[PDB]
């Protein structure tokens, strides 16, 4: 019931500023990896088996338990066995020829990969196990990839230097008058790993961020890769596998992170945007748990905050998956890390943390103090930075336009180094008069024009109301 952080108008009076007390410390330890966990593992524990969870009735799949299991910090992973029987799901609906049916001419992104003996990933020479996974892009339609996907399982029919497979991926299926049936048969799942739900961080973003917060498909013939990666920001996964084969999981807990970008860094890759596949030797020697399992149709995986892993088809099948973000103070925590990383590696950030933050504020009443004090800060800090920049260019006599935003707008990230921008855009004046509005941030815009002559700063919020939002979110009742 105690208040920890000032009033809006106390961070806007500080902010009105030599000799005067602080009202808190805006350094900040900087992001890092994290060496190997504490305390290390034996040999004998780096084979763990998988969390599961084995549905039968509907009820089943509603028993409250069942998501507290999947955040559980200590289960990286869940799968959950027979959950499209146990809803009655209509797999039928994401099969190929449905998929022909409805939308034959609909968009596919094709990954051209090297079939790769089971778990073991090969230079294209076959001469000695590498981590780079050649994963090349292409775009093709529906139509043309299920043409591939029913010709390849054919030929393997006929009983049969790597073979060059084609993995359809991010399809997309958001536009619900293109699958309504599709998308209404998702409606059938428990809430915590619906696509759409009020407990959903992402269903507070207030605007679409495609294959997260929508579905997308994925069509699949027998070695089509994911390689290594954790989810954007760090945001919980769903997949289910739509069949008729299986895929194969290969998983490892959030905090050997660092131990995985080490592993990528000395094999000449980059951890957050290469293409990378894990030798399971090396991850051995390492002392890196690795939890491996088989996903059969009908099957969900629950792929809980920063956990890195990578996945492969063992048969035919297609997949859907999307993200959800759990209302916990260590989902929240994870997508502000991997946030705060993200910017340091001038990697963009998929989800926009400080416009959600901003909107969870609005929307949420958080009763756990430790969310609450999270969400709180990066308000505090964001609604002190937006002060002060704006202060400095009152300062500087540099015009500020109201620009406003408009329903669903989605946030905006600087067209240089992609972070986030927030509320203060920087748009040249010749993107400001074609209304392209290529935003800048203002470190980005001041290296091209120091006293941002070329520039013109538009304001999206109104600062009355960042100081309404900060100063009516406080803790909620239990
Ligand atoms: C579609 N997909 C998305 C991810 O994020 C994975 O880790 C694995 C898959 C897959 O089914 O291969
Ligand atoms: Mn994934
Ligand atoms: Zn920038």
């Amino acid at each position: 019931s105690v208040s920890i952080y000032p009033s809006s108008a106390e961070v806007l009076k500080a902010c009105r500023n030599l000799s005067n007390s602080s009202i808190l410390l805006d350094k900040c330890p900087p992001p890092r990896p994290p060496s190997s966990p504490y305390p290390p593992l034996p040999k004998d524990k780096l084979n763990p088996p998988t969390p599961s969870i084995y549905l039968e009735n509907k009820r089943d799949a509603f028993f409250p338990p069942l998501h507290q299991f999947c955040t559980n910090p200590n289960n990286p992973v869940t799968v959950i066995r027979g959950l499209a029987g146990a809803l009655k799901l209509d797999l039928g609906l994401f099969s190929t020829k449905t998929l022909v049916e409805a939308n034959n001419e609909h968009m596919v992104e094709v990954r051209t990969q090297l079939l790769q003996p089971a778990d073991e990933n090969w230079d294209p020479t076959g001469t000695k196990k590498i981590w780079h996974c050649e994963s090349n892009r292409s775009h093709t339609t529906i139509a043309k990839y299920a043409q591939y996907q029913a010709s390849s399982f054919q030929e393997s029919l006929r009983e049969e230097p790597f073979k060059t497979i084609k993995f359809g991926t991010n399809i997309d299926l958001s536009d619900d008058k293109k699958w309504k049936l599709q998308l209404h048969e998702l409606t059938k799942l428990p809430a915590f790993v619906r696509v759409v739900s009020a407990g959903n961080l992402l269903s507070h973003v207030g605007h679409t961020i495609l294959g997260m917060n929508t579905v997308q498909l994925y069509m699949k013939v027998p070695g089509s890769r994911t390689p290594g990666h954790q989810e954007n920001n760090n945001f919980c996964s769903v997949n289910i596998n739509i069949g008729p084969g299986d895929c194969e999981w290969f998983v490892v807990p959030e905090g050997y992170w660092g131990v995985l970008n080490d592993f990528c860094e000395k094999n000449n890759l980059n951890f957050l945007m290469g293409s990378w596949w894990p030798n399971l030797e090396d991850l051995y020697e390492a002392n890196v748990p690795v939890y491996r399992f088989i996903q059969r149709p009908g099957d969900l995986v629950w792929i809980n905050a920063g956990t890195v892993h990578w996945v492969q088809a063992i048969g035919w099948c297609n997949n859907i998956a999307w993200n959800v973000g759990p209302l916990t103070a260590c989902q929240y925590k994870l997508a502000v890390e991997r946030y705060e990383w993200n910017k340091l590696q001038s990697v963009k950030s998929i989800v926009p943390m400080v416009h959600l933050s901003w909107n969870m504020a609005r929307n949420i009443k958080v009763s756990d103090p430790k969310l609450f004090e999270m969400i709180k800060y990066c308000l505090l800090r964001t609604l002190k930075q937006c002060q002060t920049l704006r202060e400095a260019l009152i300062a500087a006599g540099k015009e500020i336009i109201w620009h406003g935003r408009t329903k669903e707008e989605p946030a905006h990230y600087c067209s240089i180094c992609e972070v986030e921008v927030f509320d203060l855009l920087f748009v040249t004046n010749e993107s400001n008069s074609r209304k392209t509005y290529i935003v800048h941030c203002q470190d980005c815009a001041r290296k091209t024009s120091g006293n941002l002559e070329n520039f013109v700063v538009l304001e999206q919020y109104k600062m009355e109301d960042l100081m309404q939002v900060y100063d009516q979110f406080t803790l909620a009742p239990p």
